[PDB]
Order: structure tokens, then sequence, then C-alpha cells
């Protein structure tokens, strides 16, 4: 583990966590909140929290990814592969309900009832940085 970025199949953006909690994409390589240092809690299980302002990516209730403050519950992430050897983020908590983590092809995040495992807006590819 050093700090990765996710880059997105689908649309081809980089995940980002704006400092106001705001998650989404950019295509900005150069953009200041795409750096993620990804922390194994254990064997499948995974944080995603950005480097710059030290949020930790979240999911609430409703399926909204978010920048939280703090490692809680919402925050924890399994880690799978899919059949292309892409990585996909499914919400521990939101498990049974089959909510991913996922960019709309235009870029914003897409709601966790709306993702399903096999859509190419979930498949994530960890990319080197530096
Ligand atoms: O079409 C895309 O742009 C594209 O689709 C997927 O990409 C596939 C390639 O196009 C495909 N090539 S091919 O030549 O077309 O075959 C192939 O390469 O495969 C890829 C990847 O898909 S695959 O590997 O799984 O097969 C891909 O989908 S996704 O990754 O699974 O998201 C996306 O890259 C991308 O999809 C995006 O756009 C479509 C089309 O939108 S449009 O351009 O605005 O028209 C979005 O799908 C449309 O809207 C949704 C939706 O809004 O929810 C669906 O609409 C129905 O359901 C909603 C919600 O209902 S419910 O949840 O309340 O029950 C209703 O509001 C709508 O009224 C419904 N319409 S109905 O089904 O006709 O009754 C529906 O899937 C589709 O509707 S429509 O037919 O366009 O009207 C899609 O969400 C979006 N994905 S995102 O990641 O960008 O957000």
């Amino acid at each position: 583990k050093k700090p990765k970025l996710l880059y997105c199949s689908n649309g081809g953006h980089f995940l980002r966590i704006l400092p106001d909690g705001t998650v989404d994409g950019t295509r900005d390589r150069s953009d200041q909140h795409i750096q993620l240092q990804l922390s194994a809690e254990s064997v499948g299980e995974v944080y995603i929290k950005s480097t710059e302002t030290g949020q930790y990516l979240a999911m609430d209730t409703d399926g909204l990814l978010y920048g939280s403050q703090t490692p809680n519950e919402e925050c924890l992430f399994l880690e799978r592969l899919e059949e292309n050897h892409y990585n996909t983020y499914i919400s521990k908590k939101h498990a049974e309900k089959n909510w991913f983590v996922g960019l709309k092809k235009n870029g914003s995040c897409k709601r966790g009832p709306r993702t399903h495992y096999g859509q190419k807006a979930i498949l994530f590819l960890p990319l080197p940085v530096s």
C-alpha cells in the first residue's frame, strides 16, 4: 500500500473526494483529490481514505457516497475481482442489497441502489501514482 488512483473504466474518470465530503470522478489527473490510500483491515475488506484531506470514503443508508472524517462501519468495503480483472468495491454494511461504489459515465457518483453486479460503472482499476 502506497497511495493509488481509482480509475473507473466507465467514462474514464478518477475517483475523487472533494473537501466538502462530496464524492465524484474527474478526468483531471492533476486534481489534488484523487490520491487515495487503501487500508486493509482484514483479508477482504479495505478502507479508502483520501491522502489530501484524510477523509474516508463512505456510504450512507441511502446508497449515497460521501467523505467521512471518521472510520465507521459505513466506511468499510469488500474488494472483489470481476472476471475481467477489474476491482469492484461493495459496501460491507449494505452487502446484501448489492450496492457498490460506482461512477456514472458522465462522472457523477452512481447511487448505491442504482448499481449492481456486472455493470461497467463499478469496474475500478487501481492505478499507481509516483
Ligand atoms: O448506454 C450507455 O450509455 C451505457 O450503457 C452501458 O454501456 C454498455 C455499452 O453501451 C454496450 N454497447 S452496446 O453497443 O450498446 O451494446 C456494451 O459495451 O456494454 C456496456 C456496458 O454495459 S454492460 O457491460 O453491462 O453490458 C453502461 O451501463 S452500466 O455500466 O451498467 O451503467 C454505461 O456505460 C452506459 O449507461 C448509462 O446510460 C444509460 C443510457 O442512458 S441514456 O444515454 O440517458 O439514454 C443508462 O441507462 C438508461 O437509464 C436507466 C436509468 O435511468 O435508470 C435505465 O432506465 C430505466 O430505469 C430507470 C430507473 O428505474 S427504477 O430503478 O426506478 O426501476 C427509469 O427511470 C427509466 O425510465 C427506465 N427506462 S426503461 O428501462 O426503458 O423502461 C435503463 O437502463 C436505460 O434507459 S434507456 O433505455 O436509455 O431509456 C445507464 O444507467 C447509464 N449508466 S451510468 O453508469 O452512466 O450511469
